[PDB]
């Protein structure tokens, strides 16, 4: 039995390096990029609209099986993250959605995990200590192309001391990274959204000058040749030119070989605020959202908005996976082995699938099924042997029967 | 979500949406049962794949892959792999062992999206600014103090409009005459950048999304994009299928001749409401049964296709692998 | 939508308190306390309303020949897949002790 | 059973200073450009709904486990903060959200946890003495960049005299973040309404 013969190898070829073309978006002068990007009022909204949905997604730990010893290890996870209604939780559980959020903005991002000894005698989950790719020098990688380790430099928390290169060993962290290409190269969610946001700012520049021309005028006096600069007359031309602007209510008197006009522009102002809001909310469609986040509820629109959130969803159910994935590979096995040194599979946590709304016809059935059941001597367990009995569709409308929930509950 | 190796097989499937094809060496280690189970998917990217060498039947037997080890310890120059270590993911293949890109088709429409902003953005400063123009008499040379002013006059215009412009009698200061309203490119732009997705086979308009007078029935258009995106999942399905489920089946069962299938359940269109009631109307006839599950099993798979299909998948390997030992 | 920004205002908030408040009411009356009490809300997302008070409705009807009808529906709710469970509201344990 | 080996390290890079670019937001001056965008009629509106909306979201307590002891425990913390349908709640609970709207508004602010002896024998919640960002000279932190203590300046309400430099270590208090990175920097929920409203 042999291992890989093909080693991973860097997204390279001609211009492009490590994935990328555009020089002025390569390594850490890209994270500056990203970084201005935070300030721009459509991207924030956009934001705050992705990484709360992601967190009200019903998180859940589900079991390696059935088998009592791997329900007893995923009860285990459960408590160790305080999984409840709201997905509140215990604190490092909140700690790392906010490492993701800067993995999903940067292309990647990590946490030191330390454990300390439990009252039980296990031990648990002490805290997640946050690493920025500002004070990430560079991955290192084994013969094979394999990530070993992380660089890190930067200031301490407080300004008592410089990091310089300290290497921390990747068995030691979780590692987040956005839309890896197989390479174990993150990209930012905000790259395919540049453009849009230059030339928003480019247009809104435009437009403040053109408004100013077209509101106050731009003022010409035609004067006999004889005034020359540095002349009573010459303060004269320069006092009324100053003051239609500043002092209109002022009023202008002229010899009559003195002649005032202001700049015939030939047209209207051209109605640029189209063209603005078409780069304005394409840095929101950039980022994979369904529904225009600058027009909002205004205008002549589609009677069905349902469907266009429903879209959306496609977009962060996939973000979901990629921060579960993280979770379930590089978090819930330093959890469990230390504590059951012979586990071979492992809980994974998981969330509730949010694609339409079908409540009303799932709420229905509910009532159906437990109206069969109604002259049981136990309804819970016959109910509940029903649900699993149901086809695919109709069980998952219902929602989860959550196995791991029943045991945590269990009173001593 | 799944096992770590799952969500790799997409992340590749994705490469050859975008590129034609790519692949993945296929590594096995020992489980602790004795059988031989899945140790990882090692991806390959298209831009690190030399070529497909073929047998003397045009039937592809390797890849030759050129490309440098990620954190450049070295350069990979000619590595064989035999197909068999191998999952190959094509896009579109027309029979002939060729991939092609998803984007093919959409080409044009980004190029000419790219050349009509730019053209936009040009037109609009002329017609939001002015091109200044100042007339002067035939006397006015230059290197002068008035060749200067002149200079000043059109600079000041452009960057200092609150500025005024003081002229001599002799002297007409205008804008060019452009001699109609800037014409409106906004539907034209929006025509080629709507039109990137229509060649990716999506039927509803993603650049205008929710927005303007539209048709009432939004989802029709959702489920017409379905049939595109339903081929998609076929093609990945017939790779795992094709390259990765046998390589796990044959070495613990070497005599197997028929193997499992990935599949999907199709999502064509919204029946729920109707598949509901019906569920709650075969529950209610086997309500009396000794033993509802099995009667309830038995009764749908009795149904009609169309009916049966509606409820969705009766799961026999979720159940057999539910089975508490 | 709107809801999915302030509903993180309130894990927020909520965070803070379960962090540096209630350890310190705590642990100076239990000090070999070693899990905490947890401020939380209720997640209003979407008005299912009318589709759950139904279903309420039809759970009552299953146990109104119960000799113990609130000890039997409490029984019956926690039984309910997810979904339907939270869509009714809290079953407040805590509430429940605090009101003995 | 080991040591975290990586400190806490603040969210700086060139120009980016903890978080933030542009000098005219940096430190306290910034601090004053957010008290400036509360006398705007837009931003009141927005600040009404949000906090309203936050306080109206049915707080309860949940216990560590279904166990007695834990609900008992739970018990006694719903009693603290007066529990109740509305979120009326006792003086101190209050309090709290007000302390949190200067953290949205400005960053990050606090408050000093004070007990007393209730009739029970327990020690019990006597009052929440709230800090103001205005009135916040630093956070001292250890050698591994944790926060250890707040360093306060102001003037006592009523003028009788100026406080300078007083020391409170962080388990006398609770502290609010908005939208902390993973460095314990706040950040203003208004930064991005900056270039809006100018």
């Amino acid at each position: 039995l042999e291992g890989a013969s093909v080693p991973v190898m860097s997204t390279s070829y001609d211009v492009v390096v490590d994935r990328e073309f555009d020089e002025l978006l390569q390594g850490k002068d890209g994270l500056l990029v990203y970084h201005k990007m935070l300030s721009d009022g459509t991207v924030k909204n956009a934001l705050n609209y992705i990484f709360g949905r992601i967190r009200s997604a019903k998180w859940y730990v589900e079991p390696a099986s059935t088998d009592p010893e791997d329900i007893a290890i995923a009860a285990f996870i459960h408590a160790q993250l305080g999984i409840d209604d709201a997905s509140v939780g215990k604190y490092p559980f909140g700690r790392l959605f906010a490492i993701y959020e800067n993995a999903y903005i940067y292309g990647m991002a990590a946490g030191e995990i330390v454990l300390t000894l439990g009252a039980d005698g296990k031990l648990i989950l002490d805290k997640i200590v946050p690493i920025h790719p500002f004070n990430i020098d560079e991955v290192l990688y084994d013969e094979e192309g394999g990530p070993k380790a992380l660089k890190l430099s930067g200031e301490v928390k407080g300004g008592s001391q410089f990091v310089s290169g300290l290497e921390i060993p990747i068995w030691k962290t979780v590692v987040f990274l956005h839309n890896d290409d197989g390479s174990f190269t993150g990209q930012s969610a905000l790259r395919a959204a540049v453009p849009h946001w230059l030339a928003k700012r480019a247009l809104i520049l435009l437009i403040n000058h053109g408004l100013e021309r077209f509101m106050i005028g731009v003022p010409t006096l035609t004067i006999p040749k004889s005034v020359r600069q540095g002349t009573k007359q010459w303060e004269a031309a320069k006092e009324i030119v100053k003051n239609f602007v500043q002092k209109p209510r002022h009023g202008i008197i002229l010899p009559d070989d003195w002649k005032f006009d202001t700049v015939d522009l030939k047209s209207a102002m051209p109605d640029a605020i189209p063209y603005l809001t078409y780069h304005d909310a394409g840095i929101a469609r950039a980022l994979g959202i369904d529904f225009n986040t600058v027009q909002l509820n205004m205008g002549v629109q589609a009677i069905n908005i349902g469907e266009f959130v429903s879209l959306t969803q496609q977009t962060i159910i996939s973000l979901q996976r990629e921060f579960a994935s993280a979770v379930n590979l590089y978090l819930i096995p330093k959890l469990v082995l230390p504590n059951w040194p012979s586990a071979t599979r492992f809980p994974r946590l998981t969330f509730e699938m949010e694609e339409r709304n079908d409540f009303s016809a799932a709420a229905n059935l509910m009532g159906m099924l437990i109206n069969a059941v109604k002259d049981s001597e136990d309804i819970p367990t016959e109910l509940k042997a029903l649900i699993d009995a149901l086809p695919s569709k109709m069980r998952r409308a219902l929602g989860v029967v959550d196995e791991v929930r029943e045991a945590v509950r269990q009173p001593a």
